[PDB]
């Protein structure tokens, strides 16, 4: 867009959300949760750079507490695309993807 993006551009769609649900639970996540190392592994699969897959971490991980549950996962999921489709990364996350 002119202005470096639309209502659509950072918020997750109901659509969304379950394509990402379906792919988190065939991680087999534990109780809810994967660990970091398995997140950033299946990230990995996406064929982004490493540093730009660490940032996308770093954003999702909305708790920092270094383990993955079901919205942190959508939220790294949205990025990964949007990184893919040529955008480039916010600093913060933004509001309206929490
Ligand atoms: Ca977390």
């Amino acid at each position: 867009t002119p202005f470096g993006g639309s209502l659509d551009t950072w918020a997750i769609t109901v659509e969304e959300r379950a394509k990402h649900d379906q792919q988190f639970h065939s991680l087999k996540p534990i109780s809810g949760f994967i660990t970091g190392d398995q997140a950033r592994n299946f990230f990995f699969q996406s064929g982004l750079p490493q540093p730009v897959l660490a940032q996308i971490w770093a954003l999702a991980d909305m708790n920092n507490d270094g383990r993955m549950d079901q919205v942190e996962f959508s939220i790294a999921m949205k990025l990964i695309k949007l990184k893919l489709q040529g955008y480039q990364l916010p600093s913060a996350l933004p509001p309206v993807m929490k």
